[PDB]
């Protein structure tokens, strides 16, 4: 049929790889979390995880892209029965649609909120927002007694508006009852798969020549962001509260758990988008410097968002004598409610909300544009009938994705995203890396993969790599797998309580992205006749050597396969 | 490809389309609107209205579907342009489904209730349902003093059963806030989608085989109820107000808009069921006197149970001396509420309620099939890879019935339910039909229909059937159409009152369905190149005239087609 639409030029490979892995800075908290686990003693071990965790992974994914030269769903040709958790990683990059769009949505009305010359965050006389008039007093314009508040203060402008004109919480008691959604949301989150439709329909290079424009904003807005900063007196004291050094912090099971998981869903590895990426990119490529580079960039952007984040705070601080620790708000929109009041101490608040904005749009519009891609080459190489019908599918893709965002663009919409964002992320993703790193090493053998890769590379990979791919990497997802399912701690909002029930819903949510492998094993196993020996070797085995079969010639099951290093 | 499954005898057809029009006595009010109209002079125009709508309309689908051999979704293959509509009698039918399916899980619900040896109806002591503790004060076994009640009471044990324990509304106050589905109305309909599936699976065989034992019960079971009513005392004052004879009752535009549309909602023309059920009967057959028996075992079937009806009435009345007008509850479970109190009444109600539970549950069960066949012959004929696929898409169809069907068998689930069954089942069907008629008689001409029947029949249809077809039928549906738009009124429950909002996406689901038409009406123009007189003759002529439109022999724009009688 059609050829594989190559990429026009490696550098707008390059930098989607890169914008698609600078979503650190959106919904997720890097730097509270480098906080939590022993203070400032967090960089060494962050490095140690992020390589190991990255590396390895990320490797494996670009070489198993490109020698495939096929999309996520059908990369298991050499290996059907993992095939199922190649409908996985599709379903669920999704289900992480089905809020990531809304959290974008978010974004686009604070746009909305900064073409005007006074910000609603500035004044709280009703500015765009309903108070509900019980402490309606500015944080720094009304200069009042400093008490300890309850250690929790939510009655801040920015956060108020956040609440009331960007969700509407206060006309939803919990997930129970729900309401309607919101009209501005609604039609923020219609412009938003507008342009995603506009920018998938073509094909790689639509997207390519989106990403090499908004993945340029994001480095300018945050250089010009630090040296604002460090211009500012506050960051100071606020750099001594990103990093203060204290070896003897790190409490055991206390600082790894909760550094294996941000690294992990800040890279992206086993989303389903770097096989996407990888099987439209060259059969001649060094994936090795390439996911170097990726894994170097990722962290310095991190560490500079932290670093930004932190100096924030710290001028935050200085503004006003309480303590910033308790006082922010270490939701999903923290950098919604403490990032813009700074921008009100600022000079010129319109134009650094304004690129701010920007920067948050174009990082959050490159992962959801990598995400869809995903889906869309997975269904395409899946299903050859979709392939040519590639406007249709992807509207039909996007209009699916509208009618199935409607319960979080709602007034408790915040409730669900999370409960959908935590759930199934963390369990939907872990599980389907940790099959995918098992079929990789132990099913498929990492001795064909360095093969196939001295093949259509310059080099082999050492004996590092592959014992990195056979006993450290499915080790240590089982181990997060395990402590992930172990110490499970109900979900709860910053003030609100889940009910019991919805716990049971986020659990069957994210089991119904996991029972996808079972089921589809059992589904190969009764498609294929004749005896069990040759069942499992048609499974084990990949399509073109199914001749072997009939030739009883099979390695996987030779003891010295599994002992291969 | 493979030919179409015709059936095993013309005996099954006809118990089927018997069995596909006795749901007059399932959610329909069918004595009530007869009482309401003129009192007892509603015969006459009852009968004149049933015929004038159905027979020329049945006469039409059964001949379309005959003749053509295909499905109601490729119908129109003689007239493209209205094929459009073709998509529309399906999607409604589903949407039936939607509410119909869960009305029989509630019959099933009594069912459960019918094979325990005490009733739960019969005793108001927290009998399988949980009363406000308002006034639990039995009916007939606490004898009190009679008083008004306000004209409404609803503290009856069988309605507070049915409020309670069937639907439990008290945990609902309106549609704003719906709740969660119930456990036993899940199972409920889960059991009658697997029997639906068991059943459509195979094809029109086990169909056949179904509907040739569930419809020959109905008979049986009004036959002893009619006995068992006339044996008692109370049914001779009831069949006089059954038939109040009051020829200056007949109020202008007051009794033939309640009665042209109970006929045409209980007898189904333009539903696509009889195009589906047409398109596997063999192609030598007489429409004429089949359709006229089907008519006339509706009328008479109607006619049967508004008798028992009325004569349950009558003896209710008869068991307390309280008015039965406005003492029942005239809602979708009327013989959910008032006929079990009956059967309370009566010797050995175990046996007589599980009668009729059955009666009800097979008489709901044949209309599902039939609706539900409809879709799958539709959708099948349509794209021909879901032809050889039949188990499987069946197998989806339920599912996708199942999952939307949850918000009409939840707590306020009845709402819902009557929303969607008023304004989707009326606007749809009526602009359907009105629009195949107009496709049939002014588009494609009588002349050929009359032809084409001759061809196939051993008689051509004389002048009347002809104009009714052409001048009468659209007419009728165009003024039926027209009140039902201009007398709107707001929808509202016995007690509860529908908020604005839900008006409008009544109106918005109803008119999704209508919508279709123009949409593949432009997207047939936009699919053909060339000259709009080209484009116009390739959407008004058949397939295999296509032919013709190069030669521009169209009769379609001459005079005389227009005037063909």
């Amino acid at each position: 049929a059609q050829p594989r639409e190559t990429w026009g030029k490696k550098i707008d490979f390059l930098l989607s790889v890169v914008g698609f892995a600078v979503d650190l800075a959106n919904v997720w908290r890097f730097p509270y979390l480098c906080y939590k686990n022993g203070g400032g003693a967090f960089l060494i071990p962050y490095t140690l995880f992020l390589i190991i965790a990255g590396m390895p992974l990320f490797y494996m994914e670009l070489a198993l892209g490109q020698y495939n030269r096929e999309g996520a769903a059908t990369v298991w040709k050499i290996c059907p029965f993992f095939k199922g958790v190649g409908y996985a990683v599709i379903l669920i990059a999704l289900y992480v649609g089905f809020y990531y769009n809304v959290i974008i949505a978010w974004s686009l009305y604070y746009l909305f909120s900064s073409f005007t010359l006074n910000l609603p965050w500035t004044d709280c006389g009703h500015t765009w927002n309903s108070p509900n008039c019980t402490d309606p007093k500015l944080l720094n314009g009304s200069v009042l007694g400093n008490h300890t508040k309850y250690s929790k203060y939510k009655f801040t402008p920015a956060a108020e508006f956040y609440e009331r004109g960007v969700l509407h919480l206060h006309e939803s008691s919990g997930i129970h009852d729900i309401g309607l959604p919101q009209w501005q949301l609604l039609l923020c989150l219609m412009v938003v798969v507008i342009v995603l439709y506009f920018s998938l329909w073509k094909g790689v290079k639509t997207s390519g020549k989106v990403v090499w424009i908004t993945a340029t904003l994001p480095y300018f807005v945050l250089f010009v962001l630090l040296v604002h900063g460090v211009t500012l007196p506050g960051a100071s004291n606020g750099i001594n509260a990103y990093l203060h050094i204290d070896f003897y912090r790190l409490k055991e099971a206390t600082v790894w758990i909760d550094a294996a998981t941000q690294i992990f869903f800040s890279l992206g590895a086993g989303f389903g988008v770097l096989i996407a990426f990888a099987s439209y990119n060259k059969f001649d490529n060094n994936c090795y410097r390439d996911a170097l580079l990726t894994s170097s960039i990722n962290c310095i952007t991190s560490f500079v968002s932290g670093f930004a984040i932190f100096s924030i705070l710290g001028y935050m601080a200085h503004e006003h004598k309480v303590n910033i620790e308790d006082v922010a708000t270490e939701g999903a929109g923290l950098v919604f409610i403490l990032y813009p009041e700074a921008i009100s101490t600022l000079s010129g608040s319109t134009f650094w909300a304004v690129v701010f904005f920007v920067m948050l749009l174009a990082l959050g519009l490159d992962s959801s544009m990598g995400g869809m891609e995903a889906v869309i080459t997975g269904l395409a190489d899946d299903f050859q009938v979709l392939k040519r019908h590639r406007k249709l599918f992807t509207f039909g893709v996007t209009f699916s994705t509208f009618l199935l965002a409607l319960f979080c663009i709602t007034k408790g919409g915040i409730y669900v995203l999370t409960l959908l964002d935590t759930f199934a992320a963390g369990t939907s993703i872990l599980f389907a890396v940790l099959m995918e790193a098992i079929g990789v090493s132990w099913f498929y053998g990492v001795d064909r993969f360095s093969n196939d890769i001295q093949q259509m590379m310059g080099f082999r990979p050492g004996l590092y790599w592959r014992l990195c791919w056979k006993f450290v990497s499915p080790a240590f997802l089982l181990f997060v797998v395990v402590v992930s399912i172990i110490n499970f701690k109900p979900l709860t909002y910053d003030d609100y309580i889940f009910p019991p029930w919805a716990n049971w819903v986020g659990w069957g949510i994210a089991l119904s992205s996991m029972v996808l492998v079972p089921i589809y094993v059992i589904y190969k196993f009764l498609s294929t006749q004749g005896s069990l020996w040759e069942r499992l070797a048609y499974g084990i085995t990949p399509e073109n050597e199914h001749h072997l079969v009939a030739q009883r010639d099979i390695r996987q099951f030779q003891l010295q396969h599994w002992l291969a290093i």
